[PDB]
C-alpha cells in the first residue's frame, strides 16, 4: 500500500528513492504501483513532441511541453536535444568532423569526466558492419572512438545475467542471476522475468557498478528504467540530471533501450523489418550526443555503447521435444528454450534417477540438437555450475534450435523469428563495444575481448576501486589513453627445491619394471648438464610458473621437458616443452611399453607406483611429457620416469595419446615451433578454484595418488609465425584447454570412430583461457617475457573460439 496523495511537483525523476507509504517520483515507481497522482502530468510530458521546429524558436516558455524552444531553456537544462541546431544554426554532432579528444574539456565544476552508458538489448556484433548505412551516429562513435569486432557475453546469453555481469565483473554462477527464470531451494522461491519476487534483494550478489560508485562517494544515475517511460524522455531526464548543481549532480548515468532485442524475437536477426528499430536507436544516439554538445559536454563525457548479447534464427518448427526421448517426461520440471535445465518436480520423489534421464538424453538420434550435460562435465570456460540455483542436468542446445519437455508446450503457451541464450563462443550470440570520449582512445581497434572485463575499466573511469570480480584488472588497459591500472605480477608463495641424485634404485618398491640395463665421458657428462638445466632455455620460454599457495615442490630437468613436481600431490603441477617445426615424432617402442621408471631425485615416498595402477581396475596412466616427441632414443628414457605418470582412464588415454602422438606435431608444423605446458587440474567442487587435498572425492584405488577432474594445455608460440616459438621477438600466440577427464567418451557420440574424427572436435569445445587455468591450478604464467605486462593479461584472458570469421 502506498498513499499516492502526494505530489511529483518539483520531484520528477528524483535521484534518491522515497520509502512508502509516501508515493513516488523517480524513475522506478511505475514499476512499483507507487508513483503520484500527478506523475504522469508532471513528469511524463509529451505536449508538442521531441524535437524543436523554426516556428519555436525563441518561445514564450510553456511548462506543459515535453521539451522547450525558449531562450532560458539552456540555462534551464530542458531544451529539445535539436535546439541549438533548429535555433541557433548549429550542427547535429553527427556531421562535425571527429577531432581527437586529447584531454578532458568540462564546464567549470565538473570533478571528473562523467561515464554514460549506453546500453542495447540484443545488438548483434555485426549490425555494425551490415546496419552501417543507417546508424551514422553509432558510426561516427566506433571510428572515432575505441571499438572491438565484437564483446563476447557471458553463459547463458539471456538478458538478465548479462546486464547483471556487465554492471558487477562477476558469472552468473557468482551473482546468482543465472537465468532469466530461477528456482532457488534455500529460498524455496522463484525468480521470473514478468512478477514481482525478481524485486527481492536476496537474488542479486556481488556489487554492482552503481553500490560501488555510491559507497565510494559518487553519485549514479538510475540504471534501471521503467518499460513505459519513452526512449526520448530517458534521454531527456540524463540531460536534465546533468545540469543538476556539481554537490547534486550523478558521475554516472545508464541508457538503456528494450531494441533491438524486441523485434529480433519477432522476425530475426537480419529481418527486413529490423532496419527501423536500428534507425530509430541511432536516432536516440543522435539525441544524446546533440544534447551533450548543448551543454559543451560532447568533449568531456565517456560515452560507452554496449550490447548484452546478439541474436540467431530460431523458430517453432526447430524444437527439439524431450517427450521424444524420455517415458517419465511428467517426473521431470524443465526451463526450456535456448538452453535446458532439468530437475525432479517432486522432491518427495527418489525414484527420480537424474544418471538414467542423462543416458536416456545422449546420442539417441543421428542429428540430436542438443547435448546433456551433468553441470561439473560443462566446458570450464563456461563457469556455470557453482550455484544452488543451475541446475545438476544441463542441456547444451545447438544454434538456431529450441528444447521443449512436450509439443503442447509450443502450441499452448509460428511466433517467433530469433532467440538466444546459446554458448557464449557462438558468433550470433557476440555483441558490441565502443568507448567515445578524453579517456578512450582515438581511431583504435582493440582485440575482442568478453563482458566481464568492463566493470573493472568503468570503475577505472570513474577512479573508483572495484570489488572483487572475474575480470583481470589491466587486461583492458590497451583500450584507455590514461586512467590505467598499473597491475604488478602476484607473489610467488612456495619456492622449488632442487633434488639433485638421492636415492639408490633399490630403495624403490614400486612394482615398477623397465626394460633399461644397457651401459662414455662424452655421453655421461651429457646427460649431467641436461639435469642442472642446460637445454631449460628451450623448453621453458616464458620463466617457470609461480606457486601462488603453499606447498612443498620440486624442480625437475631433462634434456626434453622441466617440470614442477608435487610432493603433495605425487605428480607434476606442470610440464613445459618446446617442439620445434622440424621435430620428428618417433613410437614407443615394444620393449618400452609398460617401462615406468624410479626417479632418483624423489623419495619413494614421494613417488607414485604401478601397483595401485594395476589393482585399480577403471584407472591407467599417461605421461605428461609425450614419449612419442623424445629428442633420442636415449633422451625416451627420461619420458618414462615416475615423476612424469599421471592417472588417466582408458577413455581419456584414447583423448590425450591423439592430441600428443598427432596433434603436438601438426600445431609445430601450422605455427612453427609450440612451447607446451600440461598438466592436472583438480575442481571437485566445479567452484573453478584449485582444490586443497582436502577436497579430493577420488585417489587411484588404494594409494594416495589424487585422480584428477580435468587436463590443461597450454601451447604458445610467436604471433609473427615467421619466427620460431623459441626465439621469438615480439608478441606471442596462444591457444588452451582444459579436457575433463572422463571414465567414458559418452559426451562425444562419435567415439567409437577414428580419434581423427572426434578428439579434436572435443578439444575444441574444450577450449580455455590462460586465466580459467590460472585460477584451477593457482600457477602464474608467462613470468618472464619481453612483453609488458599489460600486454601479457591480455594475452592470459585469450580464448581461441573455433567459429568461422
Ligand atoms: C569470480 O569472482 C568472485 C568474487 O571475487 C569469486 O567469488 C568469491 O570467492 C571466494 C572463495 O570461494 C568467496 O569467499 C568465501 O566467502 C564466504 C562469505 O561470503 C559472503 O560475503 C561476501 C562478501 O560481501 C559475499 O559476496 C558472498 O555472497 C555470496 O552468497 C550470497 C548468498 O548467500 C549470494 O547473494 C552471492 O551471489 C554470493 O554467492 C556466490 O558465492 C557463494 C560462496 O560464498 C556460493 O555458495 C554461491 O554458489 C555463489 O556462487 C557471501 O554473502 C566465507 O564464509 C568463506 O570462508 C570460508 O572459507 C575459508 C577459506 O579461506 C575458510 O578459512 C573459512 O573457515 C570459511 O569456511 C567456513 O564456511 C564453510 C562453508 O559454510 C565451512 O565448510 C567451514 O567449515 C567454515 O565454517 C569464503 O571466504 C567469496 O564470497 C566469493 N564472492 C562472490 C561474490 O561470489 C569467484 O571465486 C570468482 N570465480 C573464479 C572462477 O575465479
Ligand atoms: C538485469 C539487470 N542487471 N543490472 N541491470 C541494470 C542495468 C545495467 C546496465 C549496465 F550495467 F550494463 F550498465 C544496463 C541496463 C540495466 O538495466 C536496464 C533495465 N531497465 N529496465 C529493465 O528491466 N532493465 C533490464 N539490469
Ligand atoms: C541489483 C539489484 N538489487 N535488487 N534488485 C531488484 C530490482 C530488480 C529490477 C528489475 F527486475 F526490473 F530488473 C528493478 C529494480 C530493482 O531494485 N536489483
Ligand atoms: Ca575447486
Ligand atoms: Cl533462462
Ligand atoms: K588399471
Ligand atoms: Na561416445
Ligand atoms: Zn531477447
Amino acid at each position: 500500500w502506498t498513499a499516492t496523495s502526494g505530489s511529483c511537483k518539483g520531484r520528477c525523476f528524483e535521484l534518491q528513492e522515497v520509502g512508502p507509504p509516501d508515493c513516488r517520483c523517480d524513475n522506478l515507481c511505475k514499476s512499483y504501483s507507487s508513483c503520484c497522482h500527478d506523475f504522469d502530468e508532471l513528469c511524463l510530458k509529451t505536449a508538442r513532441g521531441w524535437e524543436c521546429t523554426k516556428d519555436r524558436c525563441g518561445e514564450v516558455r510553456n511548462e506543459e511541453n515535453a521539451c522547450h524552444c525558449s531562450e532560458d531553456c539552456l540555462s534551464r537544462g530542458d531544451c529539445c536535444t535539436n535546439y541549438q541546431v533548429v535555433c541557433k544554426g548549429e550542427s547535429h554532432w553527427v556531421d562535425d568532423d571527429c577531432e581527437e579528444i586529447k584531454v578532458p574539456e568540462c564546464p567549470a565544476g565538473f570533478v571528473r569526466p562523467p561515464l554514460i552508458i549506453f546500453s542495447v538489448d540484443g545488438f548483434r556484433a555485426s549490425y555494425m558492419k551490415k546496419g552501417s548505412k543507417v546508424m551514422p551516429n553509432i558510426e561516427k562513435l566506433r571510428s572515432c572512438g575505441t571499438h572491438a569486432p565484437y564483446m563476447r557475453p557471458v553463459y547463458p546469453t539471456k538478458t538478465f545475467p548479462n546486464l547483471y555481469t556487465l554492471a558487477t565483473g562477476l558469472y552468473p554462477e557468482s551473482h546468482g542471476i543465472v537465468g532469466n527464470s530461477m528456482y532457488d531451494p534455500v529460498f524455496d522461491a522463484s525468480f521470473h522475468l514478468r512478477g514481482r519476487e525478481k524485486f527481492n534483494h536476496r537474488w542479486w550478489g556481488g556489487q554492482p557498478l552503481w553500490i560501488t560508485a555510491t559507497k565510494q562517494g559518487v553519485r549514479a544515475g538510475t540504471f534501471f528504467w521503467s518499460v513505459s517511460i519513452p526512449h526520448e524522455r530517458r534521454i531527456l531526464t540524463i540531460l536534465q540530471w546533468l545540469s543538476l548543481p556539481d554537490n547534486e549532480r550523478p558521475s554516472v548515468y545508464a541508457f538503456y533501450s528494450e531494441q533491438p532485442d524486441f523485434s529480433g524475437h519477432k522476425y530475426g536477426p537480419f529481418g527486413p523489418e529490423m532496419t527501423n528499430p536500428l534507425r530509430e536507436i541511432d536516432k536516440t544516439v543522435g539525441q544524446l550526443m546533440d544534447g551533450l554538445k548543448q551543454l559543451r559536454l560532447h568533449r568531456c563525457v565517456n560515452v560507452i555503447f554496449v550490447g548484452d548479447h546478439g541474436m540467431e534464427d530460431v523458430t517453432c518448427d526447430r524444437t527439439e521435444f524431450l517427450s521424444n526421448y524420455l517415458t517419465n517426461v511428467d517426473d521431470i520440471t524443465l526451463v526450456p528454450g535456448t538452453l535446458g535445465r532439468i530437475r525432479a518436480k517432486s522432491i518427495n520423489n527418489s525414484k527420480y534417477d537424474p544418471k538414467t534421464i542423462i543416458a536416456a538424453l545422449t546420442c539417441k538420434k543421428p542429428d540430436q540438437h542438443f547435448k546433456p550435460y551433468m553441470k561439473q562435465h560443462l566446458p570450464k570456460r563456461l563457469h556455470y555450475a557453482n550455484n544452488r540455483r543451475i541446475e545438476d542436468i544441463h542441456l547444451l542446445v545447438d544454434r538456431r534450435w529450441h528444447v521443449a519437455r512436450k509439443p503442447l508446450d509450443v502450441y499452448k503457451k509460428c511466433f517467433f523469428q530469433g532467440d538466444h541464450g546459446f554458448d557464449n563462443k557462438v558468433n550470433s550470440m557476440q555483441t558490441v563495444f565502443v568507448g567515445y570520449g578524453p579517456t578512450f582512445k582515438y581511431r583504435t581497434k582493440v582485440p575482442p575481448f568478453e563482458n566481464i572485463e568492463l566493470y573493472n575499466v568503468m570503475c577505472d573511469l570513474l577512479g573508483l576501486k572495484p570489488a572483487p570480480n572475474n575480470g583481470t584488472h589491466g587486461s583492458l588497459n590497451h583500450l584507455l589513453r590514461t586512467n590505467t591500472f598499473r597491475p604488478t605480477m602476484p607473489d610467488e608463495v612456495s619456492r622449488p627445491n632442487y633434488p639433485g641424485i638421492m636415492y639408490l634404485q633399490s630403495e624403490f618398491d614400486l612394482g615398477c619394471t623397465c626394460d633399461d640395463k644397457v651401459e662414455n665421458k662424452l655421453e655421461e657428462l651429457n646427460k649431467r648438464l641436461h639435469t642442472k638445466g642446460s637445454t631449460k632455455e628451450r623448453h621453458l620460454l616464458y620463466g617457470r610458473p609461480a606457486v601462488l599457495y603453499r606447498t612443498s615442490y620440486d624442480i625437475l630437468y631433462h634434456t626434453d621437458f622441466e617440470s614442477g613436481y608435487s610432493e603433495i600431490f605425487l605428480m607434476p603441477l606442470w610440464t613445459s616443452y618446446t617442439i620445434s617445426k622440424q621435430a620428428e615424432v618417433s613410437s614407443i617402442p615394444e620393449h618400452l611399453t609398460n617401462c615406468v621408471r624410479p626417479d632418483v631425485r624423489v623419495s619413494p615416498g614421494f613417488s607414485q607406483n604401478c601397483l595401485a595402477y594395476k589393482n585399480d581396475k577403471q584407472m591407467s596412466y599417461g605421461f605428461l611429457f609425450p614419449p612419442y616427441l623424445s629428442s633420442s632414443p636415449e633422451a625416451k628414457y627420461d619420458a618414462f620416469l615416475v615423476t612424469n605418470m599421471v592417472p588417466m582412464y582408458p577413455a581419456f588415454k584414447r583423448v590425450w595419446a591423439y592430441f600428443q602422438r598427432v596433434l603436438v606435431k601438426k600445431y609445430a608444423s601450422e605455427r612453427n615451433g609450440v612451447n607446451v605446458i600440461s598438466g592436472p587440474i583438480f575442481d571437485y567442487n566445479y567452484d573453478g578454484l584449485r582444490d586443497t587435498e582436502d577436497e579430493i572425492k577420488q585417489y587411484v584405488e588404494g594409494s594416495s595418488i589424487p585422480v584428477p577432474t580435468h587436463y590443461y594445455s597450454i601451447i604458445t608460440s610467436c604471433l609473427d609465425f615467421t619466427q620460431p616459438a623459441d626465439k621469438c621477438d615480439g608478441p606471442l600466440s596462444v591457444s588452451s584447454f582444459i579436457l575433463p577427464h572422463r571414465p567414458d567418451n559418452d559426451e562425444s557420440c562419435n567415439s567409437s570412430e577414428d580419434e581423427s574424427k572426434w578428439v579434436e572436435e572435443l578439444m575444441k569445445m574444450h577450449t580455455a583461457r590462460v586465466r580459467d587455468i590460472e585460477h584451477l591450478t593457482g600457477l602464474d604464467f608467462y613470468r618472464k617475457t619481453s612483453r609488458s605486462y599489460s600486454e601479457i593479461l591480455t594475452l592470459k584472458t585469450y580464448l581461441h573460439t573455433y567459429e568461422s570469421e
